[PDB]
């Protein structure tokens, strides 16, 4: 059939042949049945959900194969022809939960990229098949080859550098998408959506299966599963609540320095720095004359556009200012 | 008039792209105020005219400046020697004067010089400089242009290797351009090519500070000091606090900003704010006498740059409060007097 | 008359121009090594007692290396290495844990400590930042501060890039030693000597100070200053704040501090603090009963170290509150024992 994805892969693995960590210069998204028909004998790919290993010799055939089909691709295995590294070609029959380091590992790729947006994609269960690994600057390194190798450049006046031990890598050693800015790198996970003309500084932090659609000022935390709407800005150290209700953030909305929201935002909300929005944090509703409609949970005014969320400085009471009249409040409450 | 007695000169060595653009230059030695000796010699070799100039120069123009440079700077001849060698290609900035930058190798000039801390914070002209410092990928080889990134990427992986990309950004990070003397900076991807850190300072991880800002020396810093914000003498900023950015947001001398607070107000001397406050602008405030009595209710902003403030959120009745050392009277004087 | 050692390690190190050890770099080390180490070690080193950072020859090196040749495999196997090495080498043997003298041996109690042989707080550190350089850390190695720019030119003029990725006393742990079992996102956040324990992951967001740490398994996505020891299974939420240092702060087992929040007095087992709230120690808190009703108003120093406790700020009046499921008369009890 027409596949949900294929792409070609160059990898690392550690003694005991286990991947850990895989490459892919040019995934594909729904790759025409041409590409998939050139290339699926050589490879040997019958049906479903296949991380392929190849060799050398298949990506020189692969690159032969599809020239004069898709340039693109045949430059690349071309490439990959002359690898020292191993090989895999992943081709993906459904989006279904992935079943190899290889997969897991282009899903990642597939957000980053940015050709399928957070939530899109299955990637239940991919934790177990991430494996830990230390990250340094002569790559992936298995973590039971690590103090070996550690030893060994200090006896040299070398330094491996290990600058992340974890199961995710930093999204800009295999892709910076166009128009997007990333102050410390260190704190994008692969996986991450980075919309055009988004700025992550510092203090921003965006993990996988999360992101911004772009444009927006990220400086402070988007969780996994947050997704963050068109022209927000997220102030310094704000927080965005992780684990049901996902957390989103809706368009043009400003989360104070310091604050923190554990509900939805809708469009064009504002929270006030330093304050921390929790679910069950009750609310002091107020209409455009700033009289009380009625406090309400947090949860409750959840995805609702136009609201100021502010704690009162004289009275300690968290604040939800509108210009909205109260019946009109109250119908959004029960709709 | 004719040729001037200079704002700054330096010698540098950059990298471009493929279509020659400038993505980066590092100044050795940076010059604020260079004698006229040293300008006179150097400027007839350079083609320099007048006014403010990035002039490109040849591996046998680092020579000859080098040699007539001799016997009237030695650090500068010495550089231009070494820059003779170079593999990558070398920028002579001349700024008759300090204004609004019209280049990528003068814009980097003028970071320089405040991370040297040959200036200080708002002494120096940044106007519309962001257009001039192009996005970049900081990579462990150095700068790469973004079209010409994806490429690497490929060709390390295939023998093997990582290029490490650790910033993309239109600001590197200062220390791969200077550490200036007696600072610490404990993770200085945190610290912009820029940023003045004043001596006895030290930034701990959570510190941050952004160009055209920082500290006086010494002082904690590690908490957020936004782009245009100096912090004094003695000062400590608490882990996670926040510094607003952009009217002027400064810190006096010896203040304490907690843990995870914040301001929104210039702060004056002496002035603490309590662990998890945010002091916005427009935050209304009970100023209190001593024997902490309510003086009037005042925006947070009315407050700016007052000495010796206690800032404090009442944890039994919400109020934020602002304690003093004063009475009434002294407090009306300090608010409005003329 | 010679003892049994607290400790010893075999270390490779780096000088600047003046000889000065700017930091060492021990593989193996060892808490309480054999007599049996000691003996066939100390008469070619010329240990004679105390503490002692003593300096060796490659030569020095094969010799140790035969000398341990069946007692110890290990670290005969490390000798032997080190005995090619290009850096300078130091044997560092401690009689007892004392104050430290020296920079190889400062260096060495924070390897003990992050290896996991000791915990916070039970190895002795007073005096320790005299003995540990500011150091340019970079992509090389260790670098002396008077000789960095020198070294920054050389690299531009040959398109290359001296990365200074810290300026600092305390280079990062990971550099050292990756305990097993561990998670850490952003290696530049946890300092040598933090003690990351089994099962515990350290995310991006998140900081360990040299002599604290997790006992293991936890989520530290918040800052753990220096002396600050968390409890098994407890959770700092992103952001969080941990105050430093006489009270000194720990985190018990089973917590969870929310996002943004911070405590400044210990927290004793199954607390949970608010997100956003930072509860300081003369912080006034209404106590209230399993019936939500007001049991008395303490600072919350004086509620440190009690277990299930919620403390959250009330969203509608400001008061700074803790939650508990026991009656007035138990709490009352508890404030005065
Ligand atoms: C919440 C926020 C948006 C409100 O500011 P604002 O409404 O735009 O501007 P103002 O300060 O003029 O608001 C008007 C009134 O609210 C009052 N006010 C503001 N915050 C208040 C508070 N927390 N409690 C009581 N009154 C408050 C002001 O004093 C003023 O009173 P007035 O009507 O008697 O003149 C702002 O204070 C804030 O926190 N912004 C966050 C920005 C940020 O953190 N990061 C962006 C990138 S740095
Ligand atoms: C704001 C701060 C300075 C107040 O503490 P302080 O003035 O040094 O000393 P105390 O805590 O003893 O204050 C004395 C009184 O005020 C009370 N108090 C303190 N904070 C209060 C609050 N927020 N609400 C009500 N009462 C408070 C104390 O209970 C005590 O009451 P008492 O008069 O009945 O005995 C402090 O709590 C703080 O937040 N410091 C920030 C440090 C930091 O975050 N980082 C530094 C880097 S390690
Ligand atoms: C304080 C906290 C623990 C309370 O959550 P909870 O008790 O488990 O769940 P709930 O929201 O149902 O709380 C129960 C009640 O408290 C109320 N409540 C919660 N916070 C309140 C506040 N600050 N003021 C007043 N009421 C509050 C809820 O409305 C609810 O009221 P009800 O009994 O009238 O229906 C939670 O809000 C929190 O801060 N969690 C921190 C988690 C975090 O930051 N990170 C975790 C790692 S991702």
């Amino acid at each position: 059939q027409s596949l949900f994805s294929l792409a070609f892969g160059v990898g690392t693995q550690n003694r005991q042949e286990a991947w850990l960590e895989v490459f892919y210069a040019l995934p594909l998204l729904k790759p025409s049945s041409e590409i998939v028909a050139a290339v699926a004998p050589i490879l040997g790919y019958a049906a479903g959900n296949q991380a392929l290993t190849f060799t050398s010799q298949q990506a020189y055939q692969l690159a032969d194969a599809l020239k004069g089909i898709d340039a693109a691709q045949s430059a690349l295995l071309s490439r990959l022809a002359e690898s020292q590294k191993p090989l895999v070609a992943t081709l993906l029959a459904e989006d279904a939960a992935p079943s190899s380091t290889a997969e897991a590992y282009l899903k990642l790729h597939l957000l980053s990229h940015r050709l399928v947006k957070p939530h899109a994609v299955n990637l239940s269960g991919i934790f177990p098949l991430l494996p830990n690994v230390a990250w340094t600057n002569i790559g992936a390194v298995d973590l039971a080859e690590l103090a070996e190798l550690q030893l060994e450049a200090r006896l040299k006046g070398k330094l491996l550098e290990v600058f992340s031990v974890d199961k995710f890598p930093k999204m800009t050693d295999y892709v910076v998408p166009a128009g997007v800015r990333i102050a410390d790198t260190a704190r994008v996970r692969l996986g991450a959506y980075i919309g055009e003309g988004t700025t992550v500084m510092h203090e921003g932090f965006v993990n996988f299966n999360a992101g911004t659609e772009g444009p927006g000022m990220i400086e402070g935390r988007v969780s996994a599963g947050v997704f963050v709407g068109k022209g927000s800005d997220l102030g310094g150290g704000c927080s965005t609540m992780g684990t049901n209700i996902v957390i989103s953030v809706g368009e043009g909305c400003l989360i104070g320095a310091n604050a923190g929201i554990g509900i939805p935002l809708g469009d064009r909300n504002i929270v006030e720095a330093g304050l921390y929005i929790t679910a069950g944090t009750k609310v002091a509703l107020l209409d455009e004359q700033n009289a009380l409609v009625k406090v309400v949970k947090a949860r409750d005014l959840a995805g609702q556009p136009d609201l100021l969320f502010r704690r009162n400085s004289q009275n300690g009471a968290v604040e939800c200012k509108t210009n909205k009249t109260a019946i009109e409040l109250n119908e959004a409450l029960h709709a």
